[PDB]
């Protein structure tokens, strides 16, 4: 594979994160602002600690009240899904393809070699892929 | 309710639809360069004909190569899951809330009195309208 993850993944600068640290509601905040359904949750060192969505923010598994009380509290640390699959910079595209197609994850996180989140890779980025 | 959803929903303008007419490929070109999962399919009379997604048109439900040569044709109105469920300008947004809080829905097309696709209401826009 010639084609590798860090070429066609979402570069670190780009990436809207999130730490254990933060409250649901800015984190709710941040979906908002940023038209995004979820974010990798990192420590202070930068290091992937698991992944949170919408759903796992606004505790699904309910209505709009409960929003609005919940709204006014629990952090993304204790509802965030822990060490989720991972590729790496260096990965060949198609295997992280093969993931993205073959089974119902949109998104990868892309570490580095000392387990530092370098990115994400998503179905749209291999479909971009294929398009350039 | 005194909150309706065409108050916090995505106006028209904004949307970014496509028709059964529309092949694949632009379908995801359109789906790149927008950021974005899928669209409603509308058709010339800019009425609801369906809903379409990265996975229909993909049919995933397959890797790289698989898509280098799918975009070289089926089209939309082959792939579209068609007549999907529905709310109004007017209706009130506890109970969109209420369906996109107790489903797995994300999206619910907005349509008027005589079934003109004139918005979307998202999961985000609901909790947005919490947040507003």
């Amino acid at each position: 594979g010639v084609y590798t993850v860090g070429e066609f993944m979402t570069k670190k600068e780009d990436l809207h994160v999130v730490k254990p640290t933060t409250t649901v509601d800015e984190a709710l905040e941040l979906l908002v602002e940023n038209r995004i359904t979820g974010f990798p949750v990192i420590d202070e060192d930068w290091k992937l600690v698991g992944l949170v969505s919408d759903y796992d923010l606004l505790a699904l598994d309910t209505w709009k009240t409960f929003n609005a009380v919940q709204k006014l509290g629990k952090l993304v640390g204790d509802l965030m899904t822990p060490a989720p699959l991972v590729v790496e910079e260096k990965t060949n595209l198609e295997d992280a393809a093969k993931i993205l197609l073959e089974t119902k994850y949109r998104r990868l996180p892309v570490v580095d070699s000392d387990g530092k989140l370098v990115g994400i890779i998503t179905r749209g980025n291999v479909v971009r892929a294929a398009l350039q």
